[PDB]
């Protein structure tokens, strides 16, 4: 539930033991705390390759079972 730790707000899953990361079109990674600060401040910019997200798009998950 931690791994390398979120990219934008690198802190959640590593500190927070109850979240998940959502991937986007290009297929990268957006922790739960990212989709919150990534869009509230712009929305449409991958947390890493800044790909021009046609419009948000973040599939979160973690359980896997
Ligand atoms: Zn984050
Ligand atoms: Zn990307």
């Amino acid at each position: 539930m931690d791994d390398q730790g979120c990219p934008r707000c690198k802190t959640t899953k590593y500190r927070n033991p109850s979240l998940k990361l959502m991937v986007n079109v290009c297929g990268h990674t957006l922790c739960e705390s990212c989709v919150d600060l990534l869009f509230v401040r712009g929305a449409g910019n991958c947390p890493e390759c800044g790909t021009p997200l046609r419009k948000s798009n973040f599939r979160v998950q973690l359980f896997e079972d």
